[PDB]
């Protein structure tokens, strides 16, 4: 990993030492950012709803995951799984009893740092992962995205500033997460994030990730290219608010 300090030097040291898992897949990878795409020409608002129970930016929540996903599965293009464990209070079993339940694609989103973890979101039944570029070398982004595409999974890789962009280019990202979240610090630049979505090629599929709760929000960024909204701690605590933001 990149050189780091505080609690995302934590959260690496631990994630590389997550147990992998011996679990069997049960349905082929369905593609998150196609369906983004397909959303995009029938004109339907494509929200990615995510799953946590907690994290540093809220307070924990406790709720039924598979009735929540099942609802979700009626309104969202795709679901995020946070399976950290310290820090999100995330877990496999809920990616994996969330991904035998509905068929919509499902992103596993944890702090990859190794090849396992990405076995594992496959064998859980994930249709894709997350890669950060705030923690992952250069030389570790190219081989663990190799790695992703070798199970047929096109990953979203995570950006929250140039040089974050820039290395995700430098790698043939597809499928960008433009966050308007420092994961180090919590602070939110909307600024920054826009200034960082122009920047983006056409080709990318981009989806904007932190401090989106207005439908006029969507209607903006979607002028601006983006394609497809992560929404997290709001869907959590009020599920219901998707149907507002699709209308």
């Amino acid at each position: 990993p990149r050189y780091l300090k505080g609690w995302l030097e934590d959260v690496v040291q631990l994630s590389l030492r997550r147990p992998s898992v011996r679990a069997s897949r049960q349905r082929p990878i369905i593609s998150l950012n196609e369906r983004i795409l397909e959303f995009n020409k029938r004109n339907i608002t494509a929200i990615i709803a995510e799953y946590k129970r907690k994290s540093p930016s809220g307070l924990d929540v406790e709720r039924d995951p598979i009735e929540y996903a099942k609802f979700m599965e009626r309104y969202a293009v795709g679901l995020s799984i946070l399976t950290e464990e310290k820090y999100f209070n995330g877990s496999y079993e809920t990616l994996r009893k969330i991904a035998s339940s509905v068929s919509i694609p499902i992103l596993m989103a944890d702090f990859i740092v190794k090849e396992s973890q990405i076995d594992d979101a496959y064998n859980l039944g994930a249709d894709t992962v997350a890669l950060i570029v705030k923690i992952l070398t250069e030389r570790e982004l190219e081989s663990l995205l190799e790695y992703a595409r070798s199970y047929g999974m096109e990953p979203l890789i995570e950006i929250n500033d140039e040089n974050d962009l820039d290395i995700a280019l430098r790698i043939g990202a597809r499928f960008i997460g433009i966050t308007s979240r420092d994961e180090e610090t919590l602070e939110i630049n909307k600024e920054n994030q826009r200034k960082l979505i122009s920047m983006i090629p056409s080709n990318v599929v981009k989806v904007a990730e932190s401090g989106i709760s207005e439908r006029n929000e969507i209607e903006e960024l979607r002028k601006l290219g983006v394609n497809a909204f992560l929404i997290g701690s709001s869907l959590m605590r009020n599920p219901e608010k998707i149907k507002e933001l699709i209308e």
